[PDB]
This record gives structure tokens, sequence and C-alpha cells, in this order.
């Protein structure tokens, strides 16, 4: 009982706090204020902002995050290759087998935890949110490798869905939950390579492809089919360039899938050891999400190597933590918190663990400034999908300090990297930290 | 010189200052938001406006401010005379003789300081802005008694100028400078009773009257013409009135102009003493602006009494001093000024003197809520022409201290009056303290 | 309806204390620590949760607390820098949970001054309501023939005297063909008021 009382709200107490927090003059101005305003609004500190919103750089480089994120230095290598002025690979080709994928990819998932109950944590997870439109660096190469690249002049942002999934992903999630129960209610009197069970699947993977192809068209050419595309180089000259899917991706967009790998700053985990996501995915059968886990100096110094070689940096990070869109600006003191007594302790290993941070969005790091002594990078500049409209004029600028404490992941050849970190890839001695499908240091808008 | 220097900005001093300063959590918070916020927008007080905000008033009556609020007990008069759902007097045809008038009054304002210099501060004074839309309860009777009145059904307010006059006013005033330095060119030559100049006056009331029937019609009818009004009563019914303006104001609307008189709380003299304000007018020979200064005690139970006496109050006020027109508040602690430090003493008698508070607007008080004890009013019912769509529904409350600090003048029937402040104004022996026209307690909008 | 979001939310994170301290055996990816922990003050509730706050604080005219703070009526960020404090809240508690007992006078100190900060975050963004449960309201209002009157109650008071509300009739049956009709079904856990009734349907 005593404990109970005294866990319990007891009126007389808050009325008492009440009354000393009134007789404070800070808090009577935070309170007339905050009942005005939205709290990020009343608390953005401009002598703050005067000062961290530099944007020189001193290293810098010459519509799903996550596809613009990975698509553009493609899209840059082929603007290079045939002298164009202006080009856009098309982002809507591996949207559409993504989410094609992904829905088959989940019956399979489906009929492998057939034998947990369905109010199990990890069949009402994949229950959950079966076609949503985010992914991962791993997950992209899956599609480039199966589908290719087109250009987008072939297959471009047209369909309603394109722009809005949300309806479109709605009413494909209804019919998987319907179709897992049919899987599941199957699977109870027959073995999973019963051809009755083979059967239904391919009928599942019919009706997921119609309906798709009612709200999208498949794209027009195979990934081993010849497409023909003509255009204009900055010159004004006309081309037509003949070529598949996959060979475009290759020849034209020089993308090699064998050199990219990521690298993360996890400080649940130790440094040095590779983590897994159990399950993540969308292509069956198709490479893992792993990271190399390490501090975030050497994350640091791997952005500025990066960049140094002309090449922008994929990032996972935890939009829109301390992230400013009016002004395009990310830094975590630029609203003054501390000035209503509002701090907050909780390191990052934590946060992670507590609920609190993960990675939502990829973004990309096109220049940073090193400090112009023999030194480290003090801020980046950050560009992503979202329009001149958001930012300033589309770039945002973020500190050093967001970079180690918001953000998470990056992307890097495996050439870019110390042979003992390269090695931790190559040499098939590793045994990764394997994470649950629901980890926060996964999929990214 | 050394005084001097102690007078001089010293950078040193006001960095020092803004160290210290920075120093206090209360001010880096205020500094943080009034970075951001229109300051009555961060202060206004929620705590205090969920308190203040009382439409309960247990004391009730059952477009140029100043005309809106001297004809709407008239309007009513005829409303019941008539035994009408809705009706309104014509505001515009007061308008167009109140410019008229005040046009040709300047002209005689000029004759008669003809031998001061041209910048002398009335001549200045007389030329900054003669003919704006303002007026006071004295001006509304002088044209009232020559005009009468007229419904809105006759004369309304169409034309572009009764809703936007700046650019009137303006082209009528160059005009009128113009005149000024032709008639003072003119007296120099000549006595004013001199042909010439009574010519000269006429030629220059003409060219008014042309210029402003370009933006507005002479009035239909003449005071003393008989009009002719079709309108419906209440159930449906048509009449027909015949009535001329003056016997409307008279028979209809029930206008005694012997009656009106106006009180005014202005500290900066002694009580019991008429005040009146010199030159201040607008028809030429027409009474002057002279209100009986008397303490808030008596202005206050003077405002219950005409309520009680079922008629609404017209006031004077420093609009829109501590006026919040979205929620329709009249309430000086309004605003959470003493939270950032800002505290004003100066009081009444000063802000006048100061150059701090004056009259800007005529007001209604409709309703007031007496202390339900044997007692005062706490607050006020006020209501304006400015539409449903400002204050609440177009309603507004305000403080008895706002009535006492930031309102001056009321308007009451003599027969209201104690006798003793009556005889002040019936026993032609007060002799009134001379205020020039320039003076804070003046014109209205 | 102010009044009740107010202390309703008060309550939840109160509970959410509760809850992480009678879960503090579990890992922190627990399938029970990190629901606790996805959304510990959202703003929905259920029948059972009304009753609970309405036996406690009773009811007053909207003409005393109404709707006018900012957060009121967009309360996403208000419940956003509340919940990343008790997220750092939980992870305090089971930290010192791991060297004492929750009745140690640590762990009762801690819990306390926890609930300090929580109301001192809710008091930046909404006002206490102006009178306490059994603590006397004037109210003043007119009736819909113009007449003044004037009302002293308290919140308890007018619940009962003059909203007519007896706590003890209300039931809820719902229709959730997942399981047998004429059974109750009882959500664990799911509440407001720390000790308040459980949200109990009748099938």
């Amino acid at each position: 009982f005593q404990g109970a009382m005294s866990s319990s709200i007891d009126i007389s107490k808050i009325n008492s706090w009440n009354k000393e927090f009134q007789s404070d003059l800070t808090h009577q101005l935070a309170t007339t204020v905050l009942k005005n305003y939205n709290a990020d609004d009343a608390l953005l500190n401009k002598t703050r902002l005067q000062k961290q919103d530099n944007r020189v750089f001193n290293t810098v480089v010459s519509g799903r995050c996550w596809l613009f994120a990975a698509t553009n230095q493609l899209r840059l290598n082929v603007l290079s290759e045939l002298n164009l002025k202006e080009f856009e690979l098309s982002q809507a080709y591996l949207f559409f087998y993504d989410k094609l994928e992904k829905a088959n990819y989940f019956l399979d998932q489906i009929v492998s935890s057939a034998d947990q109950d369905i109010d199990s944590r990890l069949v009402q997870y994949l229950l959950a949110a079966p076609t949503e439109d985010g992914g991962q660096y791993s997950m992209f190469l899956n599609l480039v490798k199966k589908y290719g690249l087109i250009p987008k002049d072939l297959y471009g942002d047209l369909p309603y869905s394109t722009t809005a999934s949300r309806k479109w992903n709605s009413l494909l999630t209804t019919k998987l939950r319907e179709f897992a129960e049919t899987l599941r209610t199957a699977l109870k009197e027959r073995s999973a390579d019963d051809s009755i069970i083979v059967t239904l699947r391919e009928q599942m993977q019919r009706e997921i492809f119609r309906l798709m192809s009612l709200f999208m068209d498949i794209p027009p050419v195979q990934p081993n089919e010849q497409f023909t595309w003509e255009y204009v180089d900055k010159d004004k000259k006309i081309h037509t360039i003949k070529s598949t899917p996959l060979e475009f991706a290759s020849k034209y967009a020089k993308l090699d899938p064998s050199t990219p790998v990521s690298l993360i700053n996890d400080p649940r985990h130790p440094y040095g050891k590779l983590i897994k996501i159990d399950r993540l995915g969308n292509v069956l059968g198709g490479d893992a999400v792993i990271y190399l886990n390490v501090d975030n100096e050497t994350l640091s110094k791997l952005v500025v190597k990066r960049l140094q070689n002309n090449k922008a940096v994929f990032f996972g990070s935890h939009t829109p933590k301390f992230m400013d869109k009016k002004t395009g600006v990310m830094d975590i003191e630029l609203w003054n918190y501390p000035a209503i007594g509002y701090n907050l302790p909780q390191q990052k290993a934590s946060r992670i663990r507590y609920h609190e941070s993960l990675m939502t969005a990829a973004m990309l790091i096109t220049g940073c400034h090193v400090d112009e002594t023999s030194k480290l990078p003090l801020r980046y500049r950050v560009e992503n999908s979202w329009g001149k409209d958001s930012g300033k004029d589309g770039l945002y600028v973020m500190t050093q300090k967001y970079f180690e404490e918001y953000c998470f992941q990056i992307v890097v050849d495996i050439n870019e990297l110390p042979k003992e970190l390269a090695s931790k890839f190559t040499s098939g001695k590793e045994e990764p930290i394997v994470l649950p499908i629901w980890d926060p240091m996964g999929a990214l808008a």
C-alpha cells in the first residue's frame, strides 16, 4: 500500500510543485510562450543559427530518399560518360520491382514462420507493414543485380501511386494479410513443398502482380532485353543508344556491385564486428543487410576520404531529429531547450536501445569542411530528394556532432577501407552479431 | 567633456552589460523567443485570458467608428418606433457633409491665422491633416442639427471612397494646401472682408464641392426637403414614410440635441472643471468640443446608470492599446510583459502629457457586470463598427482597470447627472480650461 | 475536454514509470518493454480510462478551462518531448533497479523526482486546472432565457449533481469473434491511473 500510494499522482504534490515553479521567472515566461507556439518554433535559436548556417565547404565533389541517394552517383556517371547537360535514372523502375519482390518475400517469410503462433512477435511484425517504400543499400544492389537500370525518359513518375503510394500499399497489404492466413491454414494440413502449397503460392504471386499492374505498368523492357533511347547531348546533337537495363547499369552507369560496403556506428555493439539484420530484405535469396561496426573517428575519416575521391556518400540518419527544414540546418543545439531546463543526457547506445533513436532515412553527403589545420571535419553538406523547396535551395548543412550522434551508416567502396577493415568483409572468418528483423538499424526511407 | 563622454554609448559598457544579461536564464529564454515572434504574440497570457474572457454581464441594454457609435442609439429608436426587424441610418450621409464642412472650416482657420508665420506651430498643424475622417460627439451634433438623418436605404456606402477614403483625402488636402497659400498671399495685400477675399473663398468652396462630388454624390434630398421611404416591417407589411431629414432625426430617431453632454477623466486637470479644445470643429460657428472633467468613480457610476436606463454609452479610448483583436479582450495585464522585466510605471496624466496616450477612437459600452455585492463594475461589454469578424463575433470585453486607465470620455444625457454636475453646464458661471487644437483629448476615429 | 486531457496525460506518464518498474526483470529488448517504450503518452483512451479520471478529478464547465493552449489542438510535439524524457527515465529506473529493490528509498526518491519533472514539463504546455477536485469553483452563466446565475460547486460534485454521472452503471460489450461469446475479456496492463479499473468487455 505505501508503495502504491507513493507511486500515485498526489493532487497536493502537483499543486505544491506548481506553486514553486510559478515562483520562478523563467518558468513563468516559458509557460506563457509555450502555450502559444510549437516549442521548436519558439525555441529555435537565431544566435546559434547565425553561426552554424555556414555554407562554405573546402572538400566537395565536383522520390524515395533511398532510391535517390543510391542512384545519384550512377546518374552522374552517365551524365559524364555521355556528355549530357541533364539526366535522370528511373527511380520508378526500381520502386516497381522493389514492391513486387517485397510482397513476394513476405509470402516466403510467412511460410518459413508458419510453425509460430499467429500472435507471436515475428508473425505479427511480418503482418504490420509488408510493402512499405523504404529500403537499404543492399536491397538496392539486390534489385540492380537482377533488373539493371534505365533512363527515367523510358519509365517516369507518371502514375498517381508513384508519388502517393499510401492507398496502393494499403490495398496490397490487406490482400497480403488475407494470403498469410490462407497459407498458414493450408500449411497445417500439408508440407510446404506439397504441390498444393506450391500452386497456392504461384496464384498469390499472380494476384499480387495483377494488383500492382493496375497502379503502375510493368517496365517496358525486360532486364536482358534491349531498349532504344534517343537523347540530346549538352551540345544539342542527337544520339541513340541501344542497350539492355543490365548492360546500361554497368557500361554506362559504371556500377560494380562488388565494391560497396556499409559501415555503421552502433555503439550498442563492439567495434570491429559485422552486424547483420535477420530476415530484412526484398529479393528472396538476395544479400543480407550487413554493416561493419566502427567508431566515429573512423566513420568520419572515411567520409572525408570518399569525398576526396570525388564521390558523394550515402548515409543513414534519424530524420528529422534536430533538423530544421526551413533553414536546412542539422544541429543538435539549434533549439534552446536548455533555456527551459530541458536537457537530454541519454547516450547514443541507450537512445537506440530505449526506442528513442533509429535510422529513418537515406541522404547524401556531397561535401564537408575540414579544419584548416592538420585536422578534422567540422560540418557536412547534405542533399536529399525533397527538392530545392526544402532546406536552403535544397541544401542542408550538418554539424560534426550531429553526424556523430544522429547518423549511423555510411556506404563506401571496399577499396577505400584500411586493409584490416576490408579483411572483415573478404576473409570469411568474421561471425556477425545477428539482430532481429525489427532492429532500429534497419530500413531507410 | 566628461559629461558628453558619460552620455555616449560606450562599447565596452554595452558588451559588459550583454554578458551580464546573457548569464540570466530568463533573459536567455526571452531573447531566443523574441527574435522569433512579435512580442504581443509571444507574451499573450492564456492563463490570464482564461479568467478575463468572461462574457456574462448582469447589466445590459435590451464605417467610421465615431459615426457608428454616435448613430447606433438613433438607429435603435427607429427600429423600435417603426417596428422593424432590421434598420440602418446612413453613415455616408454624415460622412459626406462632415468632410465638406471640415474643408470649409479649414479655409476659415487659415484666414483667422493669416497673421502668423507659415512655419508657426498652429499654421503647420492646420496644414497637416485638414480633411481626416475622425470626429467627436459635438461634431456629430453639429452635423445632425444642420443636416438631419436619413435611412441608409436612401444613401448607402456604394462609392469606393466611402470605404477607402485615403486617396480622396490626399487629393482634397493637396488642393487645400494650395488654397491656403492663395488665401495667405491675398491677405497680405488686403483685409479679409475685402470683396476680393470673399470672392476667392467662394470659388474655393466651389472647387472643394466639385472635387467632392466626383467621389461621392451630394445626398438626394436637402435637410428640409421631403424624401419618400418605402420599407417592410418585421411582419412583412409594407409602409411608406414621407419626411425630411431634419424631421426624421427628431420624429423617428428621437434625437434631442440639447440633452447630450460629455464627461472625461483627464487627470492632468482639476476635476469639476470644464475643458474646451480650442478650434477643434467641423461646421463653422458650430458648438465646441467641451468636456466636464470628473474622477473615475463618477465616470464609472454614470456608465452603469446610463446602462440601467437601457441606453448604450458612447466612449472615447486609446485604441488599440492593450486590446487583443483576435479574442476581443481589452485588459492591461493580458500580456506577460513583467515576465521579460518590462514594466510601465508612468501614470495616466503623465502618459497624456508625455505623448504616450491619447483618445483615438469611439466605441459603445452596451453592458457591464456589477459585483453581486452592493458594489462596482468589474467589466464592460463593448461593441464597435469593425464587424462580427473582429473580436468575439464582434464583441469585446473590457476590464474596469482598462476603463480607468486607457478610456477617457463618455457621453450621457444631462438629466442623468447629479445636480451639481449638471449645473456646470447650465449655469453660465463655469470658465473652461482651454486646451490647444492639437491636444490628445481630441478627435476620435 | 482539456481538463480530462491534462490529467489523462499526467497519469499515463506516471503509469508508464510504474510499468517500467514492474517489468524491470525483463530484458530491454523484450516484447513488453519495447512496447511500453513505443508510445507512452499518446492521446487515446477507453471508457474505463475515462471513468478512472472522472472518479478522481470530476468534471468542470469548458468556460473555466478551455482549449486555449497550442498543444491542446496540436499535441504531437509536446508528446514527443515528454516521451523522449520518459525513455531517459526508463533507463535511469532500470539501471537503479539492478543494484536495488524497488521499495528501496533511493528508488522511491527517484520516482518522485521523475513525477516532478513530468509535471514541470507538462505545466509548460498547459496549466494545471484552476481548482482541485474537491475545491469549489464559482461558475457564472446565462440560461436560455438570458437570466444570469452563479453555481458554486467542486469538480467532483459537478460531475454527479449536475452532469448526473453514476460511475457504477456503465459497462462495455464487444463483438470479438476471436473469442467465445458470454465471456469477459480483459486487456492486460492497459490503463491510465495507477490502480484504476481495467479495460474489460463482455463478449
